[PDB]
């Protein structure tokens, strides 16, 4: 399924993917060699089910918290410079791509979060998240809004639950311990509050996303919003006059986001591997190829030295390595795609109100800890669709009337949209393994056999 003498990329499609494909030309033009760039859609989970039976590209891009996952599943190339070429990236940047004491991928840039206001509208920002609901008011008047940002991904609300204690695993000694979770302290339980009460008093609503945000700042609708250096340029496009700075403090302490570096690892089962390492060390990791992609989409703060010591006099960028040095790298062991399912499920049900903050944060404690817990959600999915409309609405009778506990109330019922919202309501309530066992419960009063034992076979079995 892999073709020798030509090569395949894949990168995700908010980055310059355009500004790429004019270095593989150049490429072209010296060797006669041919490079095809594309970005599919979910595209960090699509790569371990291809490559597993050795299919998919040739070389892949993402943040580094990822590859230690990849790795322990073999699907990588060992990575072997030589003291040369390792003396021109920061050391500090190595450390992120080094897993149980070898090189697993190259490094390209590094990515934190930042505050970007409206200079018209607000000339002089404010310091503190305690500020903002009274600012709300002083901007409806004129019929606008204060501020508005992505709610379905947990990165961009994870640096307010961390400001007063919140953390994902504990560093001791010389190693993470996986059995140390820190996502139900007090200081996590604050800040979670704080966000629910902007909804509450209609300062915030529950539905907003990526592309929604970005389309009401860019055309003057609202004061504030959060994001990475990516979504500069189409700002320029706009008419809006801007600025980046400093996130605001909370119980006077500083915002801590978790910071990544974009990197990119080659294919175990590639046959190109030597027209792989020839192309990055060679032509897109010097002055003139990160220039390219640069123009298209921004970067953050590039890995290669000489090229950064310029990029540092840009205003923009200082405040970008501000907020970097108050937050944390984040870990790359192969437990943290579990982390990021749990606290993603909690937060959803929270801002909805089908939950309390309480009781949904002591939940994602005990799934942060097993690996199985995302692979059996999607398995409840697959078996709400296969009973049809007429059978799952008797589903939803008895659910509504069970005495055990923990109780479910009819209003929260009535406010799911189809079989995703319930699926995600059942594991986040009961957590994953007695979420099947009370499925399959409800399904034998119903009549619903056949269903109930394919259920079976693929999750407790
Ligand atoms: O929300 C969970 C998610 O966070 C990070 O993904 C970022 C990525 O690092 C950025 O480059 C940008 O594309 O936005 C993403 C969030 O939408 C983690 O790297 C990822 O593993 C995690 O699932």
């Amino acid at each position: 399924k892999i073709e020798e003498g030509k090569l395949v990329i894949w990168i995700n499609g908010d980055k310059g993917y355009n500004g790429l494909a004019e270095v593989g030309k150049k490429f072209e033009k010296d060797t006669g060699i041919k490079v095809t760039v594309e970005h599919p859609d979910k595209l960090e989970e699509k790569f371990p089910q291809v490559a597993a039976t050795g299919d998919g590209p040739d070389i892949i891009f993402w943040a580094h918290d990822r590859f230690g996952g990849y790795a322990q599943s073999g699907l990588l190339a060992e990575i072997t410079p030589a003291a040369a070429f390792q003396d021109k990236l920061y050391p500090f940047t190595w450390d992120a791509v080094r897993y149980n004491g070898k090189l697993i991928a190259y490094p390209i840039a590094v990515e934190a979060l930042s505050l970007i206001y409206n200079k018209d509208l607000l000339p002089n920002p404010p310091k503190t998240w305690e500020e903002i609901p009274a600012l709300d008011k002083e901007l409806k008047a004129k019929g606008k809004s204060a501020l508005m940002f992505n709610l379905q991904e947990p990165y961009f609300t994870w640096p307010l639950i961390a400001a007063d204690g919140g953390y994902a695993f504990k560093y001791a000694a010389g190693k993470y311990d996986i059995k140390d979770v820190g996502v139900d302290n007090a200081g996590a339980k604050a800040g979670l509050t704080f966000l629910v009460d902007l909804i509450k008093n209609k300062h915030m609503n529950a539905d907003t996303d990526y592309s929604i945000a970005e389309a009401a700042f860019n055309k003057g609708e609202t004061a504030m919003t959060i994001n990475g250096p990516w979504a500069w340029s189409n700002i320029d496009t706009s008419a809006v006059n801007y600025g980046v700075t400093v996130l605001p403090t909370f119980k006077g302490q500083p915002s801590k986001p978790f910071v990544g570096v974009l990197s990119a690892g080659i294919n175990a089962a590639s046959p190109n591997k030597e027209l792989a390492k020839e192309f990055l060390e060679n032509y897109l990791l010097t002055d003139e190829g990160l220039e390219a992609v640069n123009k298209d989409k921004p970067l953050g703060a590039v890995a290669l030295k000489s090229y950064e010591e310029e990029l540092a006099k840009d205003p923009r960028i200082a405040a970008t390595m501000e907020n970097a040095q108050k937050g944390e790298i984040m870990p790359n062991i192969p437990q943290m795609s579990a982390f990021w399912y749990a606290v993603r499920t909690a937060v959803i049900n929270a801002a909805s109100g089908r939950q309390t903050v309480d009781a949904a944060l002591a939940a994602a404690q005990t799934n942060a800890a097993r690996a199985a817990a995302e692979s059996f959600k999607e398995h409840l999915q697959e078996a709400f669709e296969d009973l049809g409309a007429d059978n799952l609405r008797k589903f939803k009778s008895k659910l509504g009337d069970r005495r055990q506990e923990p109780r479910v109330t009819k209003s929260a019922i009535e406010k799911l949209k189809d079989e995703i919202d319930l699926a995600d309501l059942m594991v986040g309530v009961f957590t994953s393994k007695d979420a099947v066992s009370v499925t399959v419960e409800i399904l034998r009063a119903i009549k619903c056999n056949a269903v109930a034992d394919d259920l079976l076979r693929n999750t407790l079995e």
